[PDB]
């Protein structure tokens, strides 16, 4: 790893995945990366909700992190002394020491740099996980997915060449607001007092919100994801704490890796797929029909009751061989 | 499409699927299916609780359609004037317009007629999604199966032929039935009566009743399943909201298709399986026993408290070979 | 069968697995195991909060009973006078009689034996299922895994042989602990007087506990499992009643059968799988860092706040390759 070159990757925000290749002529590189750690209180709902929110660089999820199988991930994590707690990271595409966080332990004032080799390919979650408050860290929202794609891109259970146009990462958040007598959910004034209410909504399992990328709607109107008839788009989708059962309403997933490890073979044709708690999956899908698609967790009372569903609008030509009105709404005879 | 010959499918009720050819030398055909809405109240346990319940031809869950990878599904939808509701059709099999909900909007006194191509093989979830109303449309009981078949029939993770000699779908129904103060299930006079108190208990997401076929012991006694030693059946089951975890007591399953999508290989000696919120599996058994088996969610609290077991009774000759009992319950010696 | 050499099995308390072959020159053989069920109060977490118990073996889970493929199990199945319920086991393992339930139920002072073909290679599930108290006796602690191994040994996707140098069995329990007015948890006399306050938590769906073998913590400290760099482990998880989603924190699932039926291929470089409520899976994984891991349910909220996490203490010497600090953490420059 000493030997190697090393390149620096600029980061962007979710639903955006920053730059790369996927099938690269390229050899191993470490690829160095930086985040910065924010809390900060966040509005999560349409009628006024806060959660005292916990962040990798300010956005749930945290930013997607991609590098090739061989890669080296060199990570400098940054809390500032504006925190009030002590973060670091675990990364499950990681091998040892907790996925890295008995060495990224960081008190606001801190950083840390890790290394570690990049040597299984797939979507794995990171995430916090402080000695002693791991799930409340976790589902405060830090969290986010380490894309590690094989050197010779994405391949179909024939070992024939895949490949996306675009992608988009989706991070959901099961979240813990607690309530006070009145029935209206608490607002904390500071991030350590929202804590012992927290816990024990936690305790109840029942999340009070399930959210795509930290807000109620934030994948639709102005914010809905994009694509074309023709399109091929990956959808990266972690859940770091709670199973979710990602759907494409109208559409399918013609190439899952529901478990999100690139070596095995994808499944085809699925209706709805299953991101287990503590991991990310991925799903490929060609566009054929232009209109507006849902993407949602298909328990539907988690996606429309909660918030766990987003939009993508999608540019085309309609395709009346695929679909058809045969008879509009009318009288019955 | 246009150029292809029609043929018309009579449904019939769960558990039973409708007369068709497995593997079939004829070619594509537009075929043609029609359901009509009913809005009804239904008598959902031992102890007289009600649903104030929404089906797809007054069943829970609506009729199996069948049809072959390549077909063309013609469905007329029927809202009568005398239900109270909008109500439309998403087929989780179809391409574009969101399943053909878009497509499909009837108010009661009318009526619409919806094609798609089949153009993937599978179970797959067919539902109600009336904009606003989706999740409550849903667990009320308007869900169903469509299942397309390869043209060559099933197969194999070797490509070897497989069949079923007979067929039965299951679908399974998270309930939330609302209690009044006196902790006593409430009645509804109507539909609409029901509505505001059912998103309360929808969004505890804790069920009050998981059921089989519309009723706890909807599969049982007179209705229980049956087949015979040497018998290979098909068990397609639906679950459009919520996860479940298949099971057949003192059998397996022998070929499962636990996502529902027949271009992939199954697996095979599965204890339990897993069908995902929002979709159709597929498990096929041979019988070698005789006896009743049940059939069940294994989280055995939602099968024997809150009703998701049926009963299978299987005619034929025991096997000493498979299963002996060695010594009879007996004082220890 | 009854040509058959027989050999008899001394049973060890979990998380060990008695002494097998893996693959094995040996043909079928009737392999003899006797099991005592055991009703007892246990302590099952840090602040008294007891359990009314019924186990086999006197442990949660069970013992795990390993034979090959093609032999026969035969199982003596004790119910000593001291206990106050009647029993029986169901093999997930076997065909017919409703998993043998039906042929081993034993009151107090009774006993019973059971054969049965262990046709079908696995991890498979066993449990207690009395008639109209199933899953009272399965949360209770009534479980343990019969792995049936295929006589060649375990195979990767390619039939490449796998081995494992060390198995443990780990039993998770979802515990429905009743509180008092007062808010704590309710200590009971004898097993039938803990059981309609029990059946009111269960029908809740809401665990108070869920514990890896009988007791948050079991498997830490003195009592952590243990391994050594370059020792391949193989991890058995079983969960009888509720889905579970282990993940080793600093590793991964090398090789996994999550549905735990060794004829289908295994998937690689797992950071989360899935166990089915009524299911046994098996994860192979080789130590490349030393150090303490934990091995736990990826609901963090499971593992952290209900006890659904253990410890794997791991020997020898750290890899500088696979991971390293680059820069400790040190105040931001
Ligand atoms: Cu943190
Ligand atoms: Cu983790
Ligand atoms: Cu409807
Ligand atoms: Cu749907
Ligand atoms: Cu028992
Ligand atoms: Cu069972
Ligand atoms: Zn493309
Ligand atoms: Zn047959
Ligand atoms: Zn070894």
């Amino acid at each position: 790893a000493d030997k190697l070159p090393h390149t620096k990757v600029t980061l962007v925000a979710p639903p955006q995945v920053h730059p790369h290749e996927q099938a690269t002529k390229s050899g191993p590189k470490v690829v160095e990366f930086t985040m910065t750690i924010e809390e900060k209180k966040m509005v999560i709902d349409d009628k006024g909700t806060t959660l005292q929110a916990m962040t990798f660089n300010g956005s749930m999820p945290g930013p997607t992190l991609v590098v090739h199988e061989g890669d080296y991930v060199q990570l400098t994590l940054v809390n500032p002394a504006t925190n009030a707690m002590p973060h670091n990271v675990d990364f499950h595409g990681a091998t040892g020491a907790l996925g890295g966080a008995k060495l990224t332990n960081v008190n606001p004032g801190e950083q840390a740099t890790l290394r570690f080799k990049a040597d299984r390919s797939g979507t794995f979650v990171y995430h916090c996980a402080p000695e002693g408050m791991v799930p409340w860290h976790v589902v405060s929202g830090m969290s986010g997915t380490l894309m590690v794609l094989p050197r010779d891109g994405l391949k179909d259970p024939q070992g024939k060449p895949l490949h996306y146009d675009r992608a988009y990462t989706i991070g959901e958040f099961d979240l813990y607001i607690p309530k006070g007598p009145d029935g209206k959910y608490k607002d904390y004034a500071t991030l350590a007092e929202s804590y012992g209410d927290t816990v024990q909504v936690m305790r109840t399992l029942t999340p009070s919100h399930i959210v795509f990328n930290g807000k109620v709607g934030a994948l639709t109107g102005a914010n809905a994801l994009t694509a074309k008839v023709g399109e091929t788009v990956l959808l990266i989708h972690s859940q770091a704490n709670r199973d979710t059962r990602p759907h494409l309403i109208g559409g399918h997933g013609d190439w899952v890796w529901e478990t999100g490890k690139f070596a095995n073979p994808p499944q085809r044709d699925l209706e709805t797929w299953f991101i287990r708690g503590g991991s990310a999956g991925a799903a490929l899908y060609t566009f054929k029909q232009p209109g507006v698609y849902a993407y949602l967790n298909h328990n539907l009372i988690e996606a429309f009751e909660l918030g766990a569903a987003g939009h993508i609008k999608v540019e085309g030509k309609w395709n009346d061989d695929l679909m058809k009105q045969i008879k509009a709404p009318a009288p019955i005879p």
